């Protein structure tokens, strides 16, 4: 359905490219070049086709004047030069004569990087609120647009929807996998589909549950959000976090979709919120009054893993316990391993917390798809039509 960069006539064209260069900084030093590594194939491909590259990205959150200096894109242009073993031209303006002239001087294969798109947010939040003038102005600097930034696809900015309204628009190779796999879940899934939901808050996951409940055969629930559901079933949960205003939603979900919903059968509890606390492993029916459910138990890890067998798609969104603590990490590790182990199934990670956990665990290569867009991937799963995607042309 969507136009991809490899569908365009690029040669001799000035190609505007929205790339995700929002990389981790420290004193203005790149601590993790991974978003740059990943942006590479779209760029290298446009170089091969003899395009003239003009790159746009945002970097951090620009609220006031003193935020600018640590959020310049100069360090990205320099890193991108090393990676490309070719010099990227960096212009430290978001518009004007010097920018315009440098764009015109580009020959085929040349790569230029425009300063932080969120410098435009200082006077009027123009980038972030998609000012009509800014989108049109940026679009007028080139012949075609490639949006390779899934991470901002759920939001309407000058740097995505803005440029897209003025120019033929295609997905980059990165944007395209996110559409293929995440969009695939919602539009034409490889059934059976199993969703694993985690994290601390029921709240955060209510909309994904309402959409996924008619697509998935099973919704597996762990992490802190699970204890509310247990409570909804009449169990005591101790001092585990509870969202009382989400009990009716839980009770009714269980009534409408009973066995579809798979919950923990044991839990690791502790009296104190600390990696050094005495942990005890109990059945779900014997959570102590003074204790807090901080990880799923070993029987649950096993049960959750068994519940995957036969699935042709698994979507995972959320840690199974307090993953930040070594001794409460096993539940997430175990479920992560089960999904990476599962043969003949598309396996998808949505959510920043799950993506980081899997990556730090050694598992990046063992999942069919680990999304690059924390907030975006979830909204996409919720069945929202992301504005950055709507604005890419169909093929």
């Amino acid at each position: 359905a969507k136009k991809i960069v490899s569908d365009l006539d690029l040669k001799g064209k000035t190609v505007l490219v929205r790339a995700d260069f929002n990389v981790p900084l420290k004193d203005g030093e790149i601590t993790n070049d991974n978003r740059i590594v990943q942006a590479l194939p779209t760029i290298q491909y446009i170089i091969e086709q003899g395009g003239k590259i003009v790159l746009f990205s945002h970097l951090g959150k620009v609220k006031e004047e003193s935020d600018k200096a640590k959020l310049t894109l100069r360090p990205v242009a320099e890193d991108l030069s090393k990676k490309l073993d070719k010099e990227v031209v960096f212009v430290p303006e978001t518009r004007g004569e010097k920018l315009e002239a440098a764009i015109k001087d580009l020959k085929e294969g040349d790569v230029l990087l425009v300063e932080n798109t969120r410098y435009e947010d200082l006077d009027g939040k123009k980038e972030s609120k998609n000012d009509p003038e800014l989108g049109k102005y940026w679009a007028s600097l080139g012949d075609v647009f490639v949006n390779d930034a899934f991470g901002t696809a759920h939001r309407e900015h000058a740097s995505n929807v803005g440029i897209s309204t003025h120019l033929e628009t295609a997905a980059g190779f990165l944007m395209d996998k996110e559409i293929k796999f995440i969009g695939g879940v919602v539009n034409d899934p490889h059934k059976p589909v199993v969703a694993i939901l985690g994290g601390a808050k029921v709240s955060d996951k209510i909309n994904v549950i309402k959409n996924l409940v008619n697509i998935a055969d099973k919704i597996i629930i762990g992490g802190g959000m699970a204890y509310t559901f247990l409570k909804a079933q009449g169990k005591e949960i101790g001092i585990s976090l509870l969202e009382e205003d989400k009990i009716d939603f839980a009770k009714d979900l269980l009534e409408k979709h009973g066995d579809k919903i798979v919950l923990p059968v044991d839990t690791k509890v502790a009296k104190e919120f600390s990696n050094d606390a005495k942990i005890t492993v109990v059945p779900s029916d014997s959570i102590p009054a003074d204790q807090e459910g901080m990880d799923i138990g070993p029987n649950t890890v096993k049960l959750f893993a068994d519940e995957l067998e036969g699935a042709h798609t698994v979507v995972w969104n959320g840690p199974m316990g307090v993953f930040e603590f070594s001794n409460f990490a096993q539940g997430t590790i175990g479920v992560c391993k089960a999904i990476a182990n599962l043969k003949d199934a598309i396996t998808i990670i949505g959510g920043g917390d799950s993506a980081a956990a899997a990556i730090s665990l050694g598992f990046e290569n063992d999942f069919t798809h680990i999304s690059t867009g924390g907030g975006a991937s979830l909204e996409y799963l919720e069945g929202k039509e992301l504005p950055g995607i709507k604005a890419i042309n169909n093929k």
